[PDB]
């Protein structure tokens, strides 16, 4: 099994090296045989003589051209001759490649910007990830001692906890009583037992959270001041800290730093990305936060460092935990891209698709276009983004239907054959126009793409095959998490079309894509209602709501099932739409913003909350109550008059005052004045609602709750009347 790549310079000539995992333990492989390269389009190949002899210094010493050969490509599927050009060093490149550029007998040059290592993979077939072979990982963290002002990594690191599969154990050079910690002597001592434990159980991954800002970056600074090899690779380097965009990556050779921050923030969108945070939003569980300030004080003071180990110990056991939650489904996605895991959790969609082109592409003889120039890929920028749909018909509805349509955008890219190699392709006996945009595709001859995106859902098929035919709890998880892969790099062909960093960029085709996909959904919305009395309540990009006024809760089922049949066989290529499900009532507002109930309780649908990050003011019950008196009961009136019974009842003071406490976590300030000389919870009257300003003997609430805390919560469900028509004084 590959894990990664990379290479050494041995007298003057590059080394690549295999970090790959056989049956067994650690492996490196070597090949010395693979020269670096790029194209060359020339205006004729006379001039291939002044090429040859252009040259470039590099680190005092010049560069020069090594071998050349004249090659056969396709660009875009035109034929194309090109002169491929050799080099010594792979540093060699990026010296030389712009003077050769520059030379008018040179029109352009090609596949000069791909990393030695990473061509290696792709020109020599080979797949990072592979088999069945299991990794051993182990993650760890990182508790320094802050003091605002002073600059970074200025206090020494407090403790090292790792989890690992064998269980969560904390690094402390202080001293503290608990079965899973470890003193020792000091902050220098403690550093090297981890480096002894992570050369010791020798892993395969190493998980971090924001690993690639912090933990390592540390470690780094209270290495050099205290003098000391952080020798964490497994031949024995330091992590090297490469740099992407505006940010930092820690690579460790021969092992697979797996920082899950760039990860789970492009798997999951939420408020903050916090540990504490992240975890209860992946597992449903609490997951206390324990703050540096806190842990300072505690260290200095002594005071209960039980905490600051409890809390160490269990940030380790998360991102162990979380880590292999999220570390399948990445490896899987690597070994679909045929990229290295470390690389592919640090990329993008886009740049997942990016890759996967590159290596079909030299599968494929296809000669690679380069990235935009900033001048377009700021242009590309400039664009504009409208995405159409139909306005929610306000109301209630009983027994709604939901239609998806199986891979709406993905299929449409196949069927019509929308590929910046079949775009206006002059030539061919038969197109595709492209509906208001009207651009042409040619069918003559699959695209490049779509030849692709076919094969990827070919397969796909043969995945979820086996997925049954194996009763292996394990192979069907693998094969699961792959099928699962293949899905999200064909989701990602469009907006790849799209990405300004794309090269192979094509508005045209986005356009076209999301043109048809519109008269499609606006298509067979006409034919649901027009041929089977339906009514599309809801409608969005892919998929729409509908149902037959008055209609039995049956009869619509067995009549929505007619209908697929009809414009399925009415459909073009690979577009099927499916069903979803079954509501029994439901009612929408505005886009997005909806509700419904499906035949078993469960508000299902509840994307339209909105809320203030917490518990707001203990109002929220107010939320459900309408919600349920809504979809539930499918009582209209009730809904509006359990507030006219709630702003009734809180300003005659009849609601409970705990009811009322708003605790949140760092207005809030107004009563934060007082506890002086994070989850302090309070009673707008703006007092300290803890056991004082509250004993019935001689309170009073406040406003501020009934008619700005629990109005502005219902009013947008509430649709269609005013906070008026709700206060009632």
């Amino acid at each position: 099994m590959i894990l990664d790549t990379d290479y050494i310079t041995e007298d003057g000539k590059p080394v690549i090296r295999i970090f790959k995992k056989e049956n067994g333990e650690f492996k490196i492989e070597y090949d010395r045989t693979f020269e670096p390269y790029f194209y060359a389009l020339l205006k004729d190949d006379s001039a291939i003589e002044e090429v040859k002899k252009i040259t470039a210094e590099r680190h005092g010493t010049v560069v020069t051209v090594k071998r050349v050969e004249k090659v056969q490509k396709k660009f875009l599927g035109r034929p194309v001759e090109v002169w491929k050009l050799y080099f010594t060093h792979p540093q060699d490149v990026p010296a030389i490649r712009d003077k050769i550029r520059e030379h008018p007998a040179v029109i352009d040059i090609y596949e000069y910007d791909i990393p030695f290592a990473k061509r290696y993979l792709i020109d020599k077939g080979l797949v990072p990830m592979e088999g069945d072979e299991e990794l051993k990982m182990l993650a760890f963290d990182i508790e320094t001692l802050y003091h605002e002002g002073e600059e970074f990594a200025e206090g020494p690191i407090l403790m090292i906890s790792y989890a690992d599969e064998e269980g969560a154990r904390v690094i402390t050079w202080k001293n503290v009583d608990l079965p899973y910690v470890d003193v020792v002597s000091t902050e220098r001592e403690m550093i090297k037992r981890f480096l002894r434990v992570v050369k010791e159980k020798d892993p395969d991954v190493l998980i971090t959270y924001n690993g690639d800002n912090f933990d390592f970056a540390y470690l780094k600074k209270r290495c050099e001041k205290l003098g000391i090899n952080f020798a964490l690779g497994r031949d024995g380097s330091e992590p090297k800290i490469q740099r992407m965009g505006d940010r930092f990556a820690v690579e460790v050779k021969g092992r697979i730093h797996f920082d899950l921050y760039p990860v789970i923030r492009r798997t999951i969108n939420l408020p903050t990305y916090t540990l504490e945070a992240v975890y209860e939003a992946v597992f449903g569980q609490p997951k206390e936060k324990v703050y540096a300030e806190e842990i300072t004080t505690a260290w200095e003071t002594g005071e209960n460092l039980e905490r600051v180990a409890r809390y160490s110990m269990e940030d380790a056991k998360v991102t162990y935990e979380l880590g292999k939650e999220f570390l399948p489904m990445e490896a899987q996605l690597s070994r679909l891209i045929g990229q290295s895991l470390w690389d592919v959790s640090r990329s993008s969609t886009g740049n997942l698709v990016e890759w996967f082109l590159l290596r079909k592409a030299y599968e494929r003889n296809e000669l690679a276009p380069n990235k935009p120039d900033e001048k377009e890929l700021a242009r590309r920028r400039q664009s504009y983004e409208g995405g159409y749909v139909k306005e929610p018909e306000r109301g209630l509805w009983e027994n709604i239907v939901y239609l998806d349509f199986r891979s709406l955008y993905p299929s449409i890219i196949i069927t019509h054959n929308v590929s910046p190699d079949t775009l206006n392709r002059e030539g061919c006996k038969e197109y595709d126009v492209a509906p208001q945009v009207g651009h042409r595709f040619c069918k003559d001859f699959p695209g490049f793409i779509p030849s692709l995106l076919g094969d990827l859902l070919e397969e796909r098929q043969k995945i979820k095959k086996k997925m049954k035919a194996t009763i292996d709890p394990i192979e069907r998880k693998l094969l699961d998490y792959r099928q699962r892969a293949i899905k999200i790099l064909a989701n990602s062909y469009y907006g790849y079309y799209g990405y300004a960093r794309a090269r192979w960029y094509c508005k045209e085709c986005a356009e076209s894509v999301t043109a048809w996909g519109r008269e499609y959904i606006t298509m067979t919305i006409k034919e649901i209602e027009e041929k089977y009395g339906f009514k599309v309540i809801y409608s969005d990009t892919d998929g729409f709501f509908a149902t037959i006024p008055g209609a039995d809760a049956e009869t619509v089922k067995k009549k929505a099932m007619e209908f697929l049949k009809y414009i399925n066989a009415k459909l073009p290529g690979a577009l099927e739409l499916e069903y979803e499900g079954f509501y029994k009532r439901g009612f929408f507002v505005t886009k997005k913003k909806y509700a419904v109930i499906d035949e078993e309780g469960k508000i299902t649908t509840r994307g339209l909350e909105i809320v203030r990050r917490d518990w707001s003011e203990i109002a929220k019950e107010t939320q459900a109550r309408v919600l349920e008196a809504l979809l539930k009961d499918g009582d209209v009136e009730k809904a509006v008059r359990i507030v006219k019974e709630v702003t009734e009842k809180l300003s005659k003071y009849e609601v409970p005052p705990e009811k009322l406490v708003i605790h949140e976590q760092i207005p809030h300030v107004a009563v934060a004045k007082r506890l002086a000389a994070t989850v302090i919870s309070y009673i707008v009257l703006r007092a300290i609602p803890f056991d004082e300003f509250d004993p019935t003997k001689h309170k009073y609430d406040a406003e501020y709750y009934i008619e700005n805390q629990v109005l502005p919560a219902v009013e947008r469900i509430l649709r269609g009347y005013r906070k008026e028509d709700l206060r009632y004084q």
